[PDB]
């Protein structure tokens, strides 16, 4: 259902971004992915998905762990927000 | 602190798409918003703040007092998404 969010090519650019230590990937990495992708990758259902996964991410656990967690079991319902 | 997000010229271009009955004004004005001002107001914060105010519009509250609510009450910061 989420297709349209092109979430593993946002991966991939926040990867290689943090892996340059650079500043804001979250962000930059969001513009590349509307640019590339178009307005689509920015609905609402998106950003749930993003929001578990990098709130995951910024309060202490691991990338991969997050990323599998927020994969298998968020499907961008405002309530995934309760648990994710 | 959100001077980046442009938060208010988003709220202007979310009401106006409302008042068209378009579809996903959501991912619209997020694109129209990133298209005029860049990368920063991707920023996570900016999507703290979003999601927050959105959420509590997607579930039935009117939208001025989730949007006056949102932006009394939260500044961005992850933990925010615990009670927004």
């Amino acid at each position: 259902n989420l297709t349209h969010c092109r979430l593993f090519e946002f991966r991939l650019c926040l990867l290689e971004c943090m892996s340059l230590t650079l500043d804001h990937c979250y962000a930059r990495c969001t513009t590349v992915i509307t640019q590339i992708h178009g307005s689509d990758t920015n609905r609402f259902d998106c950003t749930i998905f993003k929001t578990c996964y990098y709130r995951c991410y910024v309060l202490g656990k691991t990338e991969d762990h997050c990323w599998k967690g927020t994969a298998t079991s968020v499907t961008g319902d405002v309530g995934d927000l309760e648990f994710c």
